C-alpha cells in the first residue's frame, strides 16, 4: 500500500 | 487527534 487512512 | 494521515 503506502498511503494511510482511516476511511 | 483521531483521523490518521499521512500528510
Ligand atoms: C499505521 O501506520 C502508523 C504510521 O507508521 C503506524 O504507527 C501504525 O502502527 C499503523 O497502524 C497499523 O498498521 C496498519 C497496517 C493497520 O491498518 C492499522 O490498524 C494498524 O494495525
Ligand atoms: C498513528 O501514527 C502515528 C504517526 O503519525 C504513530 O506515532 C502512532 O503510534 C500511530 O497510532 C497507533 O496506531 C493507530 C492505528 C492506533 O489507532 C493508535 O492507537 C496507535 O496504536
Ligand atoms: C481511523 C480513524 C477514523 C477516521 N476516526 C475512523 O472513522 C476510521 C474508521 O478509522
Ligand atoms: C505516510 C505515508 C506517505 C504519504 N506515503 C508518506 O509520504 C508520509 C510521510 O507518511
Amino acid at each position: 500500500x503506502x498511503n494511510x487512512x482511516y476511511x
